């Protein structure tokens, strides 16, 4: 099994020359300060897959700051230190930005957060990363420029479309990789090789997800949501029984899957007509239907959710059956007003998770009819106080006019006279 391979030709072929020359310079600085320099990770994966990947991620076997400082005086830019054991970024005025980190090992005392010491060679720094396809480096120092360093069978695992962990305790160490594996599985068209699959299942069914902290998990979750085909990933989690270990009161059923399918289908039509949609919460609107208060507080606290969220979910889960019936009978827009009156985009999606076909089509417009062509034109409360006093009664009036209007009457101030007649 080949570890070292000359990928020089491939780099000159695929990488922008302005940037290739930079990699060269960096290598050269490495020698001039006696640090081995490497580009690592996704960039190398992406190169070999022939996938554009612009950013530059540098690993040095030495002091990151020394190197960034040295680099800085030949590459005019802004040098930010960081809070990471030895991490810096040089922001070049030309636009692009260099990340620079010291090669590090991770040792795990428990299945939580690892000890780090720089006291690592590049080997150890690669050995601690998640999957073989992400654990590859290319050396930038002049004599070794364009050398693929692949300790773990990553090149081969690309050509076989495989997601494979680097050692046996990989999931137990960081159970966050359970979600990450699915994510890169759907992101390329990859499969989780047998052995690692078994490892994944053990970790899932032995409590490892619960043993990890909420925030870490949430973040890998949002990341899944922003990937290309989230629904695939979600179904993959369910295939692996992950969802229930993430949310102990949610059961992923053919019923839930349908809603979830409707959900995603309709989500962009909502970002389209209504603005930004937090996909994490949209998905929770479904996951968390029918949660009891204590099951909720447990989940609300583990992942850090808004307190009101259970209220909004409950509004949809409770009003959903009524909503279907109203869309069956082509009831007037005025009748679905109270259900969506001033609700979150996420709640909207959640309503859309229940429908398809004609009901979706109608509801979709009723919604647009509300978004716009809402909006009183002339009538204020103060257009009303010229003829009529307070107070609940004027508001009542304004909404009746709004409402007769939603079904729609294009003119006006007949509507007021018209409905004050109704009031008698």
């Amino acid at each position: 099994m080949q570890i070292f391979r000359d990928v020089s030709k491939l780099l000159v072929e695929r990488v922008d020359p302005k940037i290739l020359n930079l990699f060269r310079l960096l290598g050269k600085f490495g020698d001039e300060v006696n640090m081995p320099v490497y580009v690592v990770g996704g960039f190398v994966r992406d190169l070999l897959l022939g996938i554009k990947n612009l950013d530059i991620d540098i690993v040095v076997e030495g002091n990151a700051l020394e190197f960034a400082e040295y680099a800085k005086r030949f590459l005019p830019g802004k040098l930010v230190k960081h809070d990471k054991f030895m991490t810096a970024s040089l922001f070049l005025k030309g636009g692009l930005r260099i990340d620079i980190a010291t090669a590090r090992l991770e040792y795990y005392e428990s299945p939580a957060k690892l000890p780090d010491v720089e006291m690592s060679t590049i080997k150890k720094d690669l050995y601690r990363r998640d999957f073989t396809i992400n654990a590859m480096a290319i050396k930038l120092n002049p004599k070794d420029f364009g050398l693929l360093i692949d300790f773990f069978g990553g090149y081969r695992d690309l050509k076989e479309g495989v997601i494979r962990v680097l050692h046996t305790l990989s999931f137990v160490d960081d159970p966050t990789r359970i979600l990450r594996a699915i994510r890169f599985e759907q992101r390329f068209d990859f499969r989780i090789e047998e052995t690692t699959e078994r490892l994944l299942k053990q970790a899932v069914e032995e409590g490892y997800l619960e043993r990890t902290t909420g925030p870490r998990l949430r973040q890998e979750l949002e990341k899944i949501l922003e990937e290309k085909n989230p629904l695939k990933s979600i179904r993959r989690m369910a295939q692996f029984d992950v969802i229930k270990h993430l949310f102990p009161k949610t059961y992923y059923t053919p019923s839930m899957d349908e809603k979830m399918e409707n959900l995603f289908r309709n989500i962009p039509w909502v970002e389209e007509n209504f603005g930004e949609v937090d996909r994490f919460y949209a998905v929770l609107h479904v996951f968390l239907e029918f949660y009891d208060d204590e099951s909720w507080k447990e989940v609300r606290d583990r992942y850090s959710l808004r307190r009101n969220l259970i209220n909004e979910i409950r509004h949809v889960e409770k009003s959903a059956p009524a909503l279907l019936e109203m869309l069956s009978e082509r009831v007037p827009a005025s009748f679905v007003y109270p259900l969506v009156k001033g609700v979150s985009n996420e709640t909207i999606c959640h309503f859309l998770a229940y429908l398809s076909g004609e009901k979706e089509g109608l509801f979709k417009s009723y919604l647009l009819k509300i978004k716009n062509t809402k909006l009183e034109k002339i009538n204020g409360e103060y257009l009303i106080r010229k003829g009529i006093t307070s107070g609940k009664i004027i508001g009542e009036v304004l909404e009746k006019i709004l409402m007769k209007k939603l079904d729609g009457d294009t003119r006006d101030e007949e509507e007021i006279l018209e409905e004050v007649l109704a009031s008698l």
